[PDB]
């Protein structure tokens, strides 16, 4: 366990929250600083596969999350031009047995609030409206600076400040890499859908799934922005959606009418990095490994990061104390980097596979149609992973 | 049978020769005019699948052709970058039973000479060094003009003057369509090869097969020419081969050193046309349906054209006489156009599937690897076709 240890977390997204929970359940003294004036997430959906669900269950929050979630029966891929089914991934009891948990979908806002609340319950001290301005290591401590002029000492600091992480600059000068694709979301108060459906087409895709016991439908449009390639600064705006989808089936074109249009998510990732550690600071979540969303595992990775850190630290700290932290951070980095970096790189290829045109589309469609649906070789690496040693 | 009928064939390629044979075996009076001063073909290989082999057997020339041919055990597709096997088509006894004949490979020069000789044996009158300059229909005759000033009358004329057919201009003003790919051939006096091997890579492919009882190896390089896209008039020259293949496996790069470099075949086809008939002239072979070579069926199609024409004419002429010819030509066109035009259009897609790059290549490779190799659904339409009614 971790009662002698103090950890400061910079950032209160799903990642920071999950880490606060995991670490506080082990008895650690956790202080989290979130820049925003309140905790909150987008009132739209995310998908959480069993690689995340198993971990939420281990923290005792799964039943509660599920009470407000939806359990899809399948993931269904369809051709975006014809609407024909290409293949399904069955999410039933055989899937759940193999992977240790359900594939579920829920609101981001609810998952985030549930983690925050549980982190509070377990003894984590969460502070909104506080920005971390610097983190250094001096001797056997992380020294964290905040925007109110104060400095705080801890045994380690977690850099969990997202895709646009400034703390990542301590380790890497890289910039986000544009995919050239943008994402729009919508929910609409709810032919019928009880699955995650993904329509995959030339330079575009469209995803639908139910939320909250089937009352609402989550919709997401991902498309190649011509403005990006043309050098537009604020690229992927909604003027682009009609042409992006014009070649698709009616089922998909109808969907576009529900998207929220006042806001969108231009899709960027970063090139994978092996080293996440700077003294007694470690980058986790998107600050370390921000993906493109095709594997629906960014938030999941962050949740995995939390389980790994807390587990490995509870294992090592009880025998080595606060002197052990640099070895613990190294071990966590060693475990997590190959996993997450494969998700980054594979995710790029997987999205490219969605968006193929011409003959490449014809080959892709046939590949998906003819597969051995009883094999798990395309998904075990993702859903069957665990950090447990 | 056809003894009261006279047919003039314009062109003495594999097509014209096959037609002369088929028609002469039915008792027709055949006159063929070939522009070149002698009969002859390239001393390199072609492939003849059972859709052609069955027909050669029906004319009694297969055993003889095979005595000088090679019988590959498989068609083997390999990745051109890694050299790894993607899939095989087994050409064994189950294949031969299903399709009515062997898949064989031989020299073009030998197949052509064997057809000519058999056409001579069966009573066809072949004339070298004579160019057909015009063909018209007047009343119930085709009137054919030749370059020595003479005109010749026949019941029908076959326009078999190849890819650059001038007689096709009577029906269509289309021009050949560049694929942007060029082909090089080589033979070399013969790790070992007893199959047709096709290495398929990004913007390039490389084909190898044995000839003449395994003594010689036929090699063919097909690649995307950057000069074509850059507007070079005589595009696809040998200065382009080193860069075209630089990214490929050694097995393929070694092969390029054997190609004959003083001559190449820039690959063109034509858009499919439904109507091949102008009065009492019909376009057959490449004049009607010149393909890109990925289905290895251009000469085969021409041989099929000959069987169909001779069969349908022998069926109808015995009851309707020379008055029947326009109906016979219509029926032949009706049968052959959908078949051949599917080969044209599918052949384009099939070559595109060979030459995919990036993620599309990854999907293609997996498609080929995981297929049900006992299914014949991808090949029955090609190899199991017959004109017999
Ligand atoms: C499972 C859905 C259908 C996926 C269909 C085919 C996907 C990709 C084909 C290209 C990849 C071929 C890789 C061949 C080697 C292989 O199987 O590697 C295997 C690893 O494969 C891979 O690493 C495959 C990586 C690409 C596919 C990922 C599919 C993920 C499905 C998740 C969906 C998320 C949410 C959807 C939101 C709408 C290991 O094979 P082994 O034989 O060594 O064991
Ligand atoms: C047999 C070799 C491996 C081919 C692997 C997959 C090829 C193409 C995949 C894309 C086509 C998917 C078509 C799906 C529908 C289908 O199967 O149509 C089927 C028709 O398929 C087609 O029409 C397929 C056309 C494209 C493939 C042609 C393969 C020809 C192999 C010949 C090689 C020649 C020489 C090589 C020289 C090196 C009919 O299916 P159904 O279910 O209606 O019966
Ligand atoms: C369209 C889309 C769909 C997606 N769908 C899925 C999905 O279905 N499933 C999935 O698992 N993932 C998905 N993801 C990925 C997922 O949203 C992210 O990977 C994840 O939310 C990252 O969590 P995080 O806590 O690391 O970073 P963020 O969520 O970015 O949180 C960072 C937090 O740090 C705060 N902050 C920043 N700087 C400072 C500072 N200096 N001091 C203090 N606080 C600071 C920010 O205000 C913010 O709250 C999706 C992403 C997109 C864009
Ligand atoms: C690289 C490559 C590889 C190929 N491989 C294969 C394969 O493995 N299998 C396969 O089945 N096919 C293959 N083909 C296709 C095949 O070569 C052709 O489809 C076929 O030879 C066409 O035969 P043809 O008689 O219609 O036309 P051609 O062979 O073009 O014959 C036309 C003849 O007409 C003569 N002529 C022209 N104008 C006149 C005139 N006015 N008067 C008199 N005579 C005239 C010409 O001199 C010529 O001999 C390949 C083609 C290429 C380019
Ligand atoms: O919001 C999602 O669930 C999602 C999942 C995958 C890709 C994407 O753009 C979005
Ligand atoms: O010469 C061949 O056998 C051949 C077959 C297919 C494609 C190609 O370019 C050549
Ligand atoms: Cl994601
Ligand atoms: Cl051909």
């Amino acid at each position: 366990n971790l009662q002698d240890a103090r950890i400061i977390i910079a950032g209160g997204g799903i990642g920071g929250a999950a880490n606060a929970l995991a670490l506080a359940q082990k008895g650690a003294n956790v202080t989290l600083f979130e820049r925003a004036s309140e905790f909150g997430e987008v009132g739209a959906g995310l998908q959480v596969g069993p690689h995340g669900a198993r971990i939420l269950d281990s923290w005792g929050v799964l039943d509660d999350v599920l009470s407000r979630a939806f359990l899809p029966k399948n993931i269904v891929f369809r051709d975006a031009i014809t609407a024909e089914v290409l293949t399904k991934i069955d999410l039933g009891s055989e899937f759940r047995g193999r992977y240790g948990g359900p594939y579920f979908v829920t609101h981001r806002s609810d998952l985030h609030a549930t983690l925050v609340d549980a982190a509070r319950a377990a003894g984590a001290e969460l502070h909104t409206g506080v920005t971390v301005t610097d983190v250094i290591t001096e001797g056997d401590k992380a020294i964290v600076s905040t925007d109110d002029g104060r400095t705080h000492e801890a045994d380690i600091a977690l850099g969990m400040d997202g895709l646009k992480s400034r703390l990542r600059e301590k380790i890497s000068g890289d910039e986000p890499v544009s995919s050239g694709y943008a994402a729009y979301r919508g929910t609409t108060p709810y032919e019928d859908i009880e699955d995650v459906v993904g329509y995959i087409g030339p330079r575009c895709s469209f995803i639908q799934y139910p939320l909250r016991g089937g009352e609402m439908l989550n919709q997401v449009a991902v498309f190649e922005s011509p403005g990006f390639k043309n050098g537009i600064e604020n690229w992927g705006g909604p003027e682009e959606l009609e042409q992006a989808y014009a070649h698709c089936h009616e089922n998909v074109r109808r969907g576009i009418d529900y998207l929220w249009k006042d806001r969108w998510w231009p899709m960027y990732d970063r090139e994978p990095i092996e080293n996440w550690v700077d003294g007694r600071m470690i980058l986790l979540g998107d600050a370390a490994h921000p993906p493109l969303q095709y594997l629906a595992s960014g938030a999941v990775m962050a949740i995995e990061d939390a389980k790994c850190l807390a587990d490995y630290a509870a294992e090592d700290f009880s025998t080595g104390g606060n002197s052990a932290w640099p070895q613990i951070l190294k071990e966590v980095n060693t475990e997590r980097a190959p996993r997450c970096n494969r998700i980054l790189t594979t995710g790029r290829m997987w999205g490219e596979l969605w968006h193929l045109d011409g003959t490449a589309r014809i080959a892709r469609n046939e590949l998906f149609r003819t597969r051995d649906t009883s094999s798990y070789k395309y998904t075990d690496w993702l859903w069957g992973y665990s950090s447990d040693r």
